[PDB]
């Protein structure tokens, strides 16, 4: 009955569904009879699209008239999840399209549900990039993120009777409706070949393989702002030309499409497996193009702006490049090369460019995980960058040696090239913080560490140069739009819903904490998110579980720091006492449900041992009746942006539970915190700032802390260790043969001995069990009060405003980058 | 200055360019700030796509309501040229589109050559599959047509000074505005494996590779009509799924996107080399992915259409057109389908298949008949080669029972070769044996068939074999390449209904002597001459006089289309105007000659040609003492557009193959018709042509058919005795006059008396007399304008005959059994 009609920019139900019908017949991507669910998201998100290309135009219109200072965010991954539901709640037309598609005989949710998570990232480091973008839309400042178009994402975890097994992503096989190719923004970028030198002394990198850098905007849209900004990522392409006719004419296949194999293998996954010389090129290869392309594109930009062509004094004026991790370290070179070579700038002024626009974000606490490649490699990969790369350190270490001599003996740690006589490597760390204006990391602690510890020699170099900036959370996707309802509850209490934008003014939910209405309409929220989210558990796992059991979740990486073993071994032990107690004694119990998720990488056998675990588990709690009214405990696989919209606004508690001081953030936990979850966790990591923001009163700590840690681990060492009757209970009940035929002996193994790598529990799982089990029964005392449960709950979300990434932004827009807001009329 | 304003159905010239900057802004490909000529062409070809999207959509829903019988008409080539003109021409939409572009600063025609030619074919075998798409459109037939999406074509060519260098076609390397992807279309198609004999006895084809078959449609318009057909094109892809991570992350990559790498080869190129294994199984790969993808969708729509459906009604409502033997195995691959995955019986099968199923053939040589290996035909579709040895049973069976007289034939008519050496499958034979109707292309065509190649099989099945002469769409080939003679045209004839009734252009014939008729036709010819003349300044460099005769032999270079003799002629007269006094070259014609074409890339000789021509060019385009009577051009990349802009001005062209080497001529129908006169050999169209225009009216020479096996063996026998003016000719090449080439292993080709490769198989030395009195003929001929020109009116005059749609209304009516289903 509605018919098509085109209306780009609709703004109510009517219009929209028209504009809807018009995409569906007009834009087809399938046969034109059927209107199901999928062709309904498709035209859907095709329509928004619309309102997203006006405002994205508009905004590349402004920025390039103003010429402001303009700042590009390099990540190797971005989680950008579903866009649909963003799109609607930036653009504010929530009961339009709800309306619309109700016209058209669809609920909202059942199309959302169609949509495939875009696939261009894997953990927290993608999804930090991703709610920095949002908060970079809604702030008006003129702000671009640039990345790859990763085709199969890291992988996608199905959950078979061998565990975790690993395939491809497939969110591109169809198409994605949100993004806009750009056919003549194509930059080559090179690899291997060598310098060609020049008589007049000039350099120019040569030969080789050349890739086409092919770039796409996603529209990234704010909120309550035209402010449209872009994440632009980077198809790896070959040229038509590239194909060999005359060895494909001869049968010789890969031979003929070896350059479209080549530069299909960049974008192909995430973080390809590098044990192999070929993977370690890969991976280099990715970080270059990443680098290089992006690059062209942003001298391109700062060209086109120019008014009469721009000195290049003004580069560092007008551009801001900041690199996430290490990851995108050759920005640095890159640079170099392309203001010295292709560009004609001698070196000092092109470093005087360099070392002005790039600055350097860390987030680890182990020197180890520090990226280093072969000095091998790296001539072979990249000539030209290591000619740069061993200048910058020969002119650092000449400064040493003018300006700092008692510095003298540490040269061999600190210069960037480790002339190490069995493994040379570049040390991409000590790269970044040499030529980078500013370094930070991601919490105050860990920001302490990296100054006081980790490059305390660097920081009496540049006694300015390191800052901290406290990681963030937007409270658009992790509040307003995944829990409408909880959002409607504060907005009616807080008489206001500016707290979107500013999210401090959660504060004022605390003087409520105590009022029973508040505290009513909190549990109805909670329960229909509960309910929710048990249905999506059952879609998903085949487990039907029970709204109202405690739900207690662990979202995260799969990794012997992070502890889902002791999880898992506590939960068993609980299992055990629940099989022991008389009925009686078990109608005393709490009831909960618990769930674990996250994916282990591949080649990472404790990991995956850790997810067979956990599922075996399940396998048999689930299934006794003598039980499973009391505990059912599920692993939800695949976990991603849109698994976590599920799980974390039906969420009562989660667990972030990490060995204390390997932690150096936690957004999940904060995640978790602003929809009124409650936290078992370390003292260590987002947990810190969490628990002072909160009140401890409202939190459940247990554990280690860090500075005991080596104490500990010296205590096992020297056999002084007293493991709890508890903890050897569980481990052996694990390995009784209860769950089924598979051995987890090898797997505890890891539990066992007093020294030796892979052994002694270096993450202190036994150590710390009896605090986490009594941490667990003070969980469940509370859970029993419900007038205290549900102000813990409320003070949570009261209290998580510091945790905005808008907050964060507006700290690195002032303090790092000198980029203000630029919004559109 | 112009608003975005959304308008599907735009049809004034205010509404269309509303639309198109509409697309230009919400149907981005392209940074937003500049719009191009090219950014144009595509927000044009999208409004355009708008309006074909609304008529395939109705002439889909009204094929379903009636539930016709439908053609499926399935070909390895499509050459689809250019859409644009075409797409506005059907609409009758061209002056609102040129008054819209004009209105965002642009002509029609400089966003018109920004488009590429969909490269989804190669030569005539394509050309008169899109010809038949346009004609079945036009008729309101309710029929489609089934090929590859081809991503690189054959090759495009370059001219470097070595010659001809191949390079892929990049048409698809950013998008095409025109297709319409149908991500719910996707069927598997299986390859290698074995036959799993289940407990009942039924078989059933698994393991192997599988592959997805993906669908794209193009709409194909009709003039003066909504019907809007398709030509649906299949892409062999891999799922993500079959990437294996694994060894991804082990760093073996090939291995690990080894499923992704033999999809995509499938739709690589046409006709992949196949002197190896690896490339007969290619080919064969791509054969049967085009009948299995096909077929299966033609059985999902045969379903859709039941109201309440009966196997028995299947050959009532489906007729599947076999373009030459590469589609042959959409025989035994209906009958698996039938047999395999909906529960037939061999006899109920093979009555469908049978009823279904015709073959076009379109050869002379019996060597150019597929075959393959027995032993490859196993390997790569083990439950086919028990199909088809059944088929062979029951066949040779039906020979042993009804025919006795043949039993000392069974070994050359049976499907399976069993040859010691060498066994294989004669696909021609499995394909006249399963098909109830055979045809050929062309009268004398189709006789050859019936009385030597296939004549036993005439005597077994009487009604079997049919002719359908070719034929071409007077849209694409006079009303829209050549507008203004169109309108000339419709102006003599008082009517524009020629342009789907094409016999009426015989009511020029009255008109040939008229004084004013000749003056327009003249000034059209002349207008054409001198958008030819612009076009090849901008794609050689070289200036061309368009007051000289324009010259042209377009065409696949071989050694039997005879360009080497064209161009040897060239060299003659370049020698003979270089010899000449002042006083005697300013008695000559001047003429411009244009040759074109591709040669295969391991065609050794053909690329000498190629070469041969550039350099004779180089060295006659340059010298100041003749180049004013004589130019020779090599044309680049001969494909539909370069064929759109050599037509319409061409004024004599040359069709000289061998006698006997040709089927048909399709080009030479376009040309004729396009007032062309023709220099040619009694063969193919020619002889049509020939008696259609009145022989007067067409430059005849060469040896006949019948007396190239006499003049070979006399060439055997020592007998042969050459012209002085070809061994003039040859020694004038061998010379060095034409640079540092040495052109005497390509001459070799035509010395000795007998060998492969050697003695002059084709007759270049033979008919070189005939054929030189023959271009002396054309230049006496030229210098009489008024009967030039009555000339050039009498053979479009005389080209009705040659419309498709006279072609595909035979095929309809005498092959098909279908009828016109006109969307209301
Ligand atoms: C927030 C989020 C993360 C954050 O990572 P942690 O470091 O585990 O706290 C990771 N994955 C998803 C899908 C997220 O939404
Ligand atoms: C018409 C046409 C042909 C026809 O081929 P013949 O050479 O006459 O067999 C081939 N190529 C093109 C581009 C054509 O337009």
């Amino acid at each position: 009955k509605i018919s098509a009609k085109a209306n780009p920019e609709a703004d109510d139900a009517t219009e929209i569904a028209g504009n809807i019908v018009y995409h569906a017949k007009y834009s087809p991507h399938f046969s034109p009879l059927k209107f199901g669910p999928e062709q309904a998201l498709y035209a859907t998100a095709e329509s928004l699209r619309d309102r997203l290309i006006q405002l994205w135009n508009e905004t590349y219109v402004h920025f390039n008239k103003v010429d402001p200072k303009q700042t590009y965010y390099l990540s190797m991954e971005y989680l950008q999840g579903r866009a649909l539901t963003n799109a609607i709640g930036n653009l504010n037309l929530q009961g339009p399209y709800a309306d619309a598609l109700r016209t058209l005989g669809y609920e909202l949710e059942e199309i959302a549900e169609q949509e495939k998570d875009a696939a261009l990232g894997n953990g927290g480091l993608g999804r930090l990039a991703s709610c920095f973008l949002d908060s970079m839309a809604t702030l008006n400042l003129p702000a671009w993120g640039y990345g790859l178009r990763y085709r199969h994402g890291l992988f996608k975890q199905i959950i078979t009777k061998k565990g975790q097994e690993e395939i491809p992503e497939d969110w591109l096989e169809k198409f994605s409706p949100w993004e806009i190719v750009r056919h003549d923004v194509v930059f080559p970028v090179r690899f291997f070949g060598k310098v060609q030198v020049n008589p007049d002394g000039s350099r120019k990198w040569v030969d080789g393989d050349v890739v086409q850098a092919l770039a796409y905007d996603v529209p990234i849209p704010g909120y309550g702002t035209k402010n449209t900004i872009s994440l632009r990522l980077w198809e790896a392409k070959a040229r038509a030309e590239d194909l060999d006719l005359f060895q494909f004419n001869e049968g010789e296949y890969e031979l003929a499409a070896q350059l479209h194999s080549r530069a299909q293998q960049i974008c192909t996954v995430l973080y390809p497996g590098d044990a192999t010389e070929n993977g370690k090129l890969l991976r280099l290869k990715q970080q270059f193009f990443l680098c290089s392309a992006s690059l062209q594109d942003i001298i391109s930009r700062f060209h086109e702006r120019s008014t009469t062509s721009r000195k290049w004094s003004e580069f560092p004026s007008k551009v801001a490049v900041q690199m996430n991790d290490t990851h995108p370290t050759l920005a640095i070179p890159e640079l170099m090369r392309l203001l010295m070579d292709d560009n004609g700038l001698g070196w000092d002024e092109a470093w005087d460019v360099t070392s002005k626009t790039v600055a350097y974000t860390n987030h680890t606490v182990l020197p180890e995980a520090l990226e280093k490649w072969s000095q091998s490699l790296m001539w072979k990969l990249l000539p030209r960058h290591m000619e740069i790369i061993e200048e910058i350190d020969k002119r650092f270490v000449q400064t040493i040696r003018d300006t700092r001599v008692d510095l003298e003996d540490k040269i061999s740690s600190l210069s960037i090239l480790d002339n190490n006589p069995q493994k040379p490597v570049v040390r991409m760390a000590n790269l970044c913080v040499v030529s980078s204006h500013t370094v930070n990391g991601v919490a105050q602690l860990h920001s302490d560490i990296l100054k006081a510890e980790l490059f305390a020699d660097y920081v009496s170099i540049w006694p300015n140069k390191f800052q901290n900036k406290t990681n963030g959370i937007t409270p658009r996707r992790w509040l307003r739009f995944c829990s409408p309802e909880l959002s409607d509850i504060i907005t009616k209490w807080l008489k206001t819903d500016k707290w979107i934008t500013d999210l401090d003014l959660l504060t004022g939910l605390r003087q409520f904490a105590d009022n029973e209405e508040l505290q009513s309409e909190w549990a109805s929220a909670k329960t229909a998110n509960k309910k929710r989210l048990a249905q999506y558990i059952e879609r998903v796992t085949g487990v039907s579980i029970d709204p109202t059991s405690l739900f207690d979740i662990q979202v995260k990486r799969i990794h012997e720091y992070k502890r889902q073993l002791m999880n898992i071994l506590g939960v068993v032990y609980r299992f055990k006492k629940l099989k022991e107690m008389k009925p009686e004694e078990r109608k005393k119990t709490v009831p909960r449900t618990v769930m674990i998720g996250g994916k282990a990488f591949a080649t990472y056998t404790n990991a995956k041992r850790i997810v067979k675990l956990v599922n075996d588990v399940g396998d048999v709690v689930n299934s006794d009746p003598e039980v499973n009214e009391y505990l059912k405990v599920v692993f939800v696989p695949n976990y991603n942006v849109t698994v976590a919209e599920m799980l974390i606004p039906g969420s009562e508690l989660s667990q972030h539970i990490s060995t204390a001081g390997m932690e150096a953030s936690g957004t999940s936990n904060m995640k978790f915190a602003l929809n009124g979850c409650l936290i078992i966790g370390t003292l260590d990591g987002a947990n810190v700032e969490i628990r002072e923001e909160v009140g401890e009163e409202n939190f459940f700590l247990f554990g280690a802390t860090a500075d005991q840690v080596p104490r500990l681990r010296k205590e096992r060492e020297d056999g002084l260790f007293k493991p709890d009757p508890r903890f050897e209970e569980a481990k052996q009940f694990v390995k009784s043969g209860v769950f089924g035929s598979y051995d987890y002996g090898p797997l505890l193994d890891s539990l066992e001995g007093n020294t030796g790598f892979g052994r002694g529990d270096y993450f202190l799982v036994g150590y710390d069990f009896p605090s986490y089990m009594d941490a667990q029964a003070k969980v469940d005392e509370a859970y029993k009060d419900r007038k205290g449960w549900l102000k813990m709950s409320i003070l949570s979300t009261a209290g998580s405003g510091k945790f905005s990434s808008d907050r964060t932004i507006a700290q690195y827009a002032k303090e790092i980058w000198n980029i203000e807001a630029c919004p559109v009329p």
